[PDB]
């Protein structure tokens, strides 16, 4: 079926719990034996969310290679994600040396440091121009160099230099600073704008590595940014936009990654967000 009108069909219906436990019954099984060895228990901030081995970020590393990450590779898009859980106290510095390895250029965080009263990520970049950090287990300086506050988002520039080659690189940090401690957001304007604004920087193009994306277990709203932005692309690649399946599109997602969209919620608010942006990427 079309996506507008599947969605009143189950609006009408009242079917989101069925629709979305289909989609997990159907979902990939692919084995993490990596991630559950015991060397590597502080490294993941959840036990049940695990990259699978076949499509898990190495780092170039020859004592542990282990982060929490994937790569979700799209063929028909042409885009790649790396998704990844928000960094611990003991992985802030795995994290920029995968940034560093991957080659991105952006990172998008999609939660808060702190919410419903606890820590759901470390404080993993500098807040002061003047207070670099250091990760010294990874030989890697972090700066601030600007940042620019607005109503729902900021984004930061970064310069990550590897201390060991000299060599300095410019990151941009896009943080969507507004999606509620309970629930979705109840329109989904504001999150689409953010969308533009990361591809408008060229984060998200091929002449560089994959955008590492994260919230607080990497499954969730990371889920819902690379979903949205891929229903989105493949309806302008396409000779026929309403071919684009919405269902389909998430199953082959999570071939990559377990869990992506954690929440019926979720999935209705991936459905209003890719009908809204079709409108408005036409030609309107
Ligand atoms: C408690 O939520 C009810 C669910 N339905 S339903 C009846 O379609 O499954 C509506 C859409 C998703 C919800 O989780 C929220 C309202």
């Amino acid at each position: 079926m079309e996506m507008e009108k599947e969605f009143e069909q189950i609006d009408k219906s009242g079917s989101w719990a069925a629709i979305y436990q289909d989609i997990r019954h159907e979902a990939s099984d692919f084995p993490s034996r990596v991630a559950k060895l015991p060397k590597n228990k502080n490294r993941n901030r959840y036990r049940d969310v695990s990259p699978f081995d076949h499509s898990r970020i190495k780092l170039h590393q020859e004592d542990n290679d282990y982060i929490n990450a994937s790569l979700i590779k799209m063929e028909e898009a042409q885009r790649s994600y790396i998704l990844t859980q928000g960094p611990l106290p003991n992985t802030v510095g795995h994290f920029w040396e995968m940034v560093w390895e991957q080659k991105s250029r952006g990172v998008v965080m999609l939660n808060r440091v702190m919410e419903k009263g606890s820590l759901k990520c470390a404080q993993y970049w500098p807040q002061k121009e003047e207070k670099e950090m250091i990760f010294e287990d990874t030989n890697l300086k972090l700066t601030l160099i600007s940042e620019d506050i607005k109503s729902y988002y900021t984004v930061r520039q970064l310069e990550l230099e590897n201390l060991t080659t000299q060599e300095t690189r410019e990151i941009l940090h896009f943080h969507y600073t507004t999606w509620p401690d309970f629930g979705v957001p109840e329109s989904p304007a504001s999150f689409l704008n953010f969308l533009f604004k990361v591809r408008e920087s060229g984060s998200l193009s091929p002449e560089h590595g994959p955008v590492v994306v994260h919230c607080s277990a990497g499954i969730g709203r990371s889920g819902t940014f690379c979903l949205a932005d891929t229903c989105l692309l493949l309806m302008d690649k396409r000779k026929d936009p309403s071919s684009v399946d919405i269902k389909k599109v998430l199953l082959e997602m999570r071939k990559f990654r377990m869990g992506l969209i954690q929440t019926a919620d979720q999935l209705r608010f991936s459905y209003l967000a890719v009908i809204e942006g079709a409108k408005f990427i036409m030609g309107d």
